[PDB]
């Protein structure tokens, strides 16, 4: 039988109509600068693919962020570099300032523009109802741009959103997992963080598209308005689907499985069970009532869908009543 093919409802062929140089990142030539132009000041943290430092550009004494890339295939380094240059100057996208290599260790490193970020473990506890709508609108500006540019982030989560709350600025960072969308291509489902993986990654459906980012965004919105971090708290990839199925119900899950003829892992046979689709009022209590509204629930409900085709696009999300007040204040400032 095999899975049913799928295509994105928006920006399906944008990369096809580009010159081959735009998406053929393997043939991209990189001009490696000298890392001596930067002096590391502080370690801002580290992850599985890189360790991040705050550095100073000794030529003009401006703050930058140096991200020393951990050993991955050069093909994947050019991918992140090509994507960052294609998205350069876009709304709420991090700005790649330079590409350098250590003269001694010869290790590649990326240099980004500095951001004054407050970690969401201290910031999301302080966000008002308006702040969530405002910053979600900013993330949506970034997602709509890169999707329109044929690029698919595949790792949307609070750790990858730097917010300057004093200046109300926001930047979407960490594009090491981003990929170009091409209709018909089957991608690796081993992407994104566990708590933000879309159902298509959990049931191993490889022909996904930009809508994968919209599920991750719905997981962020759910945790912010309900004050439950994370919202789907699974112990592994298989239990992650059971946590989703206990909220969105199992009826729409098996309809999704049947629609795309997805071969379900036999491990899911005994753990999914049968669950109803819970109304969002079960997650509202005295601590989060000021962040929940009929608009927030209607908007959240339209993001968290099994069928990736039925999720809102980034532009459709920006047109939701949930953002009406943010759009108006933006207009007068204009
Ligand atoms: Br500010 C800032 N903080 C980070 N923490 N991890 N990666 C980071 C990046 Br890229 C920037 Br820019």
């Amino acid at each position: 039988s095999g899975p049913v093919p799928s295509r994105a409802r928006v920006y399906t062929d944008v990369n096809t109509h580009r010159p081959r140089e735009y998406w053929d990142y393997e043939s991209h030539v990189v001009e490696w600068g000298n890392q001596d132009d930067y002096q590391l000041v502080r370690k801002l943290g580290r992850g599985k693919y890189s360790e991040v430092f705050e550095a100073i550009n000794i030529t003009n004494n401006e703050k930058v962020v140096v991200k020393i890339l951990k050993p991955v295939k050069k093909k994947k380094i050019k991918r992140e570099i090509k994507i960052l240059e294609n998205l350069r100057g876009g709304p709420n996208i991090i700005t790649l300032a330079d590409i350098v290599k250590d003269p001694v260790s010869r290790t590649p490193a990326l240099v980004f523009e500095h951001v004054n970020n407050t970690d969401f473990k201290q910031l999301y506890q302080t966000l008002t109802d308006y702040d969530i709508r405002f910053y979600m609108y900013e993330i949506l500006k970034a997602l709509d741009y890169c999707h329109s540019m044929g690029i698919m982030h595949r790792d949307v989560k609070p750790h990858n959103v730097m917010i300057d709350h004093e200046h109300r600025k926001l930047r979407l960072i960490d594009w090491g997992l981003a990929e170009f969308y091409h209709p018909g291509q089957e991608y690796n489902v081993r992407v994104a963080s566990r708590y933000f993986k879309g159902p298509e990654l959990l049931v191993d459906y490889q022909m996904y598209d930009y809508s994968l980012d919209m599920w991750s965004l719905g997981c962020m919105l759910a945790s912010m308005i309900f004050r439950k971090e994370p919202f789907f708290h699974g112990h592994d990839n298989y239990d992650q689907l059971v946590r989703i199925a206990k909220v969105l119900g199992t009826e729409d899950l098996y309809d999704y499985i049947d629609k795309y003829n997805i071969e379900l892992d036999p491990r899911f046979n005994d753990i999914l069970g049968r669950h109803s689709r819970k109304r969002w009022e079960r997650f509202v209590h005295s601590e989060n009532q000021h962040l929940v509204s009929p608009e927030a629930l209607d908007f959240l409900d339209k993001l968290l869908r099994y069928d990736h085709q039925s999720r809102l696009t980034a532009r459709e999300a920006m047109e939701h009543p949930y953002f009406y007040t943010v759009v108006k204040d933006q207009a007068r400032m204009g």
